[PDB]
């Protein structure tokens, strides 16, 4: 019957659930499917899959999914964190957009139509290719879908210059639950505002998004280094470093990937400078002359190297492949955000928890620069102004250490404990991105928890959006008032 529908209606990209181990059903599910934690037999899997490879046939497809009885999945990059891409506890089908990778860039006006199954690799190379002097700001992983991260914001190394991916869109094309096909102007400026950040899955199907690409120069200086040194120094390190990182002009950052094993601690610094390499190194020699970086630290290159080059890929070439594997490791991940500085104790405190488990690591970044001039409500994002740092923890394992799993997630929970205190504080606050079911999750089968589901809800959706909670449900109700798109953590529609 669904089958008929997509016939009659012109879409012939689909796959139906195959038991055949190696399937060509199977290969699609697993080709996108970025975290291995979700990857095992166990699993829930999609009925079908469908690729549209139009805006039309995304429409038709989910016209056609209504007419059924199935929970619609939307998938882009994969990169879900808790897998609400590929996974429910319910019949679904999955509308994989990885035909839909196509980026348009106008070079008259200086913006880009990208349709949202391209990643963000894709994206970062096709402005280096149509430009050496234009650039986008968006997350430091380049396989990273630009469907679910621009939907929940999208942070990276140029954020305290520009702001998050979603900060930088000024249209938008959305396919309703009725499979309209929606831009700014039609959609309204609620929904508008609530696609920018509101997170994936929630408010329809976006098919493209429109940005305004954004000038870099012609040579930016980068550097890469990782510190080899003991907990003392690794301690003092990154207790100066949460200052002069928040504090850098906006032309300026500076960022961590930390890890530890026993007594020797490994801290990457990651930096970027919008211009050249006389002035960062003058810059960082004043403010942080404890990094012990040297002038062969600092390297000069266009933009687009510069973001493979600080993800640690080969090429600028490797940007455009979005099946490169990046990290094949079954991970789990929590963040914070903190609004008071860090005290030593709790830097120290997380290096001993680190050496216990080399598993284990840190990715600290700095806010202020622009993020603390734009509004909270400007868009869902609300941590703006007085938000000082967000900091990841992340324990990840390849499959010959799957029997360690419990005891992974146990240093994980208990890290996530430790830093409670220091941290900000009623609430938690989180980052929709970094979505974490730990928080809680709605059955939306279950009578008495819909009744109550905006209450309910409010446990993550203020954690992630704070005071943008009131306007998001709002808009929920306006373009998808029967909640066609939803998943353990979807805005509410109101009754
Ligand atoms: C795996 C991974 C994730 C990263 C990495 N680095 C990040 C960074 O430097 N900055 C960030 O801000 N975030 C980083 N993240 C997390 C990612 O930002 C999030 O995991 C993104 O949400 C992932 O988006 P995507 O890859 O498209 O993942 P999906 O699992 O397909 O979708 C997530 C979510 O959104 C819905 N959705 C997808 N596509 C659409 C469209 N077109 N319209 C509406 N909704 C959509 C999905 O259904 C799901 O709910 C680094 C790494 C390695
Ligand atoms: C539905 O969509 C999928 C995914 O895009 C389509 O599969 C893709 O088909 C193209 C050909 O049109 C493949 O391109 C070629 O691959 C071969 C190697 O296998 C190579 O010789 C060519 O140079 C080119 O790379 C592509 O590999 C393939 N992608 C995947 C993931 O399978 C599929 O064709 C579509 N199905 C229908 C019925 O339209
Ligand atoms: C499971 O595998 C991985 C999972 C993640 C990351 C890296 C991985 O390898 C990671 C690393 C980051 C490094 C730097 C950075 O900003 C400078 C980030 O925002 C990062 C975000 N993330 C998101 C989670
Ligand atoms: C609905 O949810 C409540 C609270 O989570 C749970 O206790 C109850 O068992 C559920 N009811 C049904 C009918 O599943
Ligand atoms: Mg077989």
């Amino acid at each position: 019957d669904l089958l008929s529908c997509l016939t009659f209606n012109g879409v012939r990209n689909h796959t139906v659930f195959s038991a055949d181990s190696d399937s060509d059903f199977n290969r699609f599910l697993h080709l996108s499917i970025q975290n291995p934690l979700f990857q095992n037999s166990l699993i829930s899997k999609p009925s079908a899959i469908i690729l549209p490879g139009s805006k039309e046939e995304l429409s038709n497809t989910i016209r056609c999914i209504r007419k059924g009885s199935w929970t619609i999945r939307l998938r882009s990059g994969g990169h879900s964190y808790e897998g609400l891409s590929y996974t429910s506890d319910t019949p679904f089908i999955l509308i994989d957009l990885m035909n839909l990778n196509r980026v348009s860039i106008d070079l008259e006006s200086e913006t880009a139509w990208v349709e949202s199954g391209s990643t963000l690799g894709e994206l970062y190379y096709a402005i280096t290719e149509s430009s050496s002097k234009l650039g986008f700001t968006a997350g430091w992983c380049p396989t990273v879908g630009t469907g679910g991260h621009i939907s929940g914001g999208g942070f990276g190394m140029m954020s305290r210059k520009y702001g998050l991916a979603a900060d930088n869109v000024v249209d938008a094309i959305l396919i309703d639950a009725n499979g309209a096909i929606l831009d700014r102007q039609a959609m309204g400026e609620d929904v508008f505002w609530a696609i920018r950040g509101g997170g994936g899955g929630v408010w329809g199907a976006i098919y493209a998004w429109k940005i305004k690409l954004l000038p870099v120069p012609e040579k930016v200086t980068v550097f890469r280094v990782t510190k080899n040194v003991a907990i003392d120094e690794a301690t003092s390190l990154l207790h100066k470093w949460q200052f002069v990182a928040e504090e850098l002009e906006e032309d300026f950052t500076l960022s961590v990937l930390g890890g530890a094993d026993e007594k020797q601690v490994w801290l990457t610094m990651l930096g970027f400078h919008f211009g050249l390499k006389t002035v960062a190194k003058s810059t960082f020699d004043l403010l942080f002359p404890e990094l012990g970086l040297v002038e062969e630290d600092y390297l000069e290159m266009s933009w687009g190297e510069s973001f493979a080059y600080l993800a640690g890929l080969e090429t600028v070439s490797q940007l455009n492949n979005r099946f490169l594997k990046f990290d094949e490791r079954a991970f789990k991940t929590k963040v914070d955000l903190t609004k008071e500085p860090l005290p030593s104790k709790a830097f120290y405190g997380l290096l001993e928890r680190l050496s216990k488990e080399p598993n284990g690591f840190i990715a600290l970044n700095g806010f202020g620069g622009q993020m603390s001039k734009i509004s909270s409500d400007f868009t869902p994002f609300p941590h703006r102004s007085g938000t000082r740092l967000m900091v990841e923890y992340i324990v990840a394992w390849n499959q010959s250490e799957q029997k360690k799993k419990t005891e992974f997630l146990d240093w994980l929970e208990k890290v996530y404990e430790f830093m409670k205190p220091f941290v900000s504080k009623n609430p938690r606050l989180g980052y929709v991105n970094h979505i974490d079911l730990d928080l809680g999750g709605i059955d939306w089968g279950n009578k008495t928890v819909v009744n109550n589901a905006i209450e309910i809800s409010r446990s993550w959706g203020e954690s992630y959006f704070l005071s943008n909670y009131e306007r998001l449900i709002r808009a929920k109700t306006l373009i998808d008032p029967n909640n066609v798109f939803n998943h353990p953590q979807s805005i509410p529609p109101m009754a």
